[PDB]
RNA sequence: AAAAAA
């Protein structure tokens, strides 16, 4: 390879992904990428995440990571001296944005005033800056797919964007079906949680369920949960009582609001491409797996995570806030390494003197009934 | 002044305070301090905080802040060139630890290989490094007083380290007074929160509980809070019932546990100096004020904040964690700019798979009854 | 924006 791109590895991989995307999409040539990293970064497999985010073919783009001490300026300059000794590259492109402060300093001092060399720096929101040999700025924004963004964190994911009802239905399902049957739906919630119904769904056989051909198992129950009442609430939502799938029970007990939020984003949110929105998401990294209601990556490459809670009954305000804070910080941040925008959507009305009103002070955006 | 110290200003002031303290205590000479800052840091008054942390006399140490663009290498080198044009300093001492990457880079390139100049860098936990003209490391640890640490964040504070009972008493007060009288103490908690008692202590320094009319105890409307019960619990704790101060009621309702924690630190914790421990702290910054149970700055200059909750009865798990998370993140961090180690101390037993057990995943260290 | 685009 006659062109080499040098990047410094730090905790945030997206800037390096964007710089490499920017250069390749402009030049479209075979090249080598040199990642300058450290022990700490390599323990977190950051070089692998950057490579996977780009998904080049190894026949066209060669990758190599070399290792330095993040606080040792002489060691970084020495390993760069060794690497480039007797080199034959025609173009050396250096991005000093990442790494430690000392790594950036050593890289700049090594590459400054060198022939066939260009040095760049990317402040977060500002333009990409060429520092050498010409001082000038370039508009740099490469849009990432949601898959690229999550691969950049080493995160695999599954999702289910197939909705029980379409957007026209979900736009009005609250006023026409949910609002007047809250007590019937409470009975269906207890039915979903009963171990007979929960276990009778075998997951491959017993994929559908005839509610007619079924005795008074509805007996182990919550009051509203009577056989005919469950038949009624299923017909209110337009379901075939002779073939009730578990996804249909989930819809009634709260899935409708998840679909509503997902479909509202795909149909109305303008800073979001629908191909970067996902519903009923399971994320996995190593042996950690977790579920997210709705996520989307906006056109600014910022990841949004939404907790959909159709109703919050006021006495559980502290528990709902705790669960939300736990999902964002302990799980998404500490175990997955994701820095996201957090949202809580609810059809309930959030009063100012409730614990849930504190969510905004934790950085959680709340959209309550007065906005939905 | 023949000696000038150059420091770069960023969000965290303690490293600059430590470096300036380190050099002055070693040289003990008049000097000038040059702070290289930005609009963003000076909007936060960071230069003022650093100066107040050092509390030099202006007759001996001169301060000046100059302003640069945090992402502009040419502007930083230009303003340093202008500042030092025709200078006659005998010693130029540069600490490039703070600021942005670009500020550190520009400063290093300007000062490297300059006469009568020494350049230093302070990696986080690591030793202080001289980068130029000699590569060598120095043992650096300057201990800060608690007042210095808080002045470094622009925080004024008041505290009350005078305990109602001594450590010998508080070591055994749980077994001998609290454990067997919990229901009487619930009555005193309701008494402290009653508006009669709360308001009469604003007009009086002490009450005589024998002369108080029974109808004011019945106005509390707590079953345990009867005149005779409150007289008894006060005598159990050894107080003069004819002269009850509000601090005595506070002791019974949970202050005993704050004193126990505070005194346990001063008597048993060895990585902390007793002069850097404070009890019942009120912190103030601008128009924001809040109260902290116990705080201490350890001998590694790290600030610890303890929430003392004598008892959490399991039903209050979500609220207590929410309250603690709110005090740590929304208040202490976001409004006061403090990066602390958070602890929650309780005499209760925190079972696993309870909401309080999640605190460790938020970074909150819990010491429950099995440790106290 | 000591401690890893910010």
């Amino acid at each position: 390879k006659e062109t080499i791109l040098v990047n410094l590895v730090s905790e945030q991989t997206i800037p390096n992904v964007q710089f490499i995307k920017w250069y390749f999409n402009k030049k479209q040539t075979p090249m080598k990428i040199l990642l300058v990293s450290t022990k700490e970064m390599e323990q977190k497999e950051k070089s692998l995440f950057i490579k996977n985010a780009l998904h080049f073919s190894d026949s066209f783009v060669e990758w190599e990571t070399i290792h330095t001490d993040g606080n040792d300026i002489s060691k970084t300059e020495n390993i760069l001296t060794d690497y480039f000794r007797d080199n034959e590259y025609k173009n050396i492109i250096v991005n000093i944005t990442g790494g430690t402060k000392i790594m950036s300093l050593a890289a700049f001092d090594f590459f400054n005033n060198k022939p066939n060399t260009e040095i760049f720096y990317q402040p977060i929101g500002k333009e990409l800056q060429e520092l050498y040999p010409n001082k000038q700025k370039y508009d740099m924004f490469e849009v990432l797919s949601l898959k690229e963004y999550l691969d950049a964190h080493g995160i695999s994911y599954k999702y289910d964007n197939e909705c029980v009802k379409d957007w026209n239905y979900n736009k009005t399902v609250y006023d026409l079906c949910v609002a007047d049957n809250r007590e019937l739906i409470k009975g269906m919630i207890a039915l979903q949680n009963n171990s007979y119904f929960n276990n009778v769904y075998k997951r491959k056989d017993f994929l559908d369920f005839t509610q007619i051909e079924e005795e008074k198992f509805i007996a182990i129950n919550h009051p509203a949960a009577t056989k005919e009442n469950m038949i009624k609430i299923l017909q209110i939502f337009g379901f075939d009582v002779s073939r009730i799938e578990h996804k249909h029970i989930r819809y009634i007990t709260g899935g409708w609001f998840e679909e509503y939020v997902y479909q509202k984003i795909c149909n109305e949110y303008h800073n979001v491409d629908e191909k970067n929105v996902a519903l009923n998401v399971t994320i996995q990294k190593g042996n950690d797996k977790n579920e997210l209601d709705v996520i989307y990556l906006d056109k600014d490459n910022k990841l949004h995570v939404i907790e959909c809670k159709s109703f919050v009954d006021g006495n559980e305000g502290n528990r709902v806030l705790n669960d939300a804070l736990y999902k964002l910080q302990a799980i998404i941040k500490s175990k997955f390494g994701l820095y996201v925008k957090q949202h809580l959507y609810t059809k309930s009305i959030i009063e100012k003197e409730t614990p849930l009103n504190r969510a905004k002070e934790f950085g959680i955006d709340i959209k309550d009934g007065t906005q939905l």
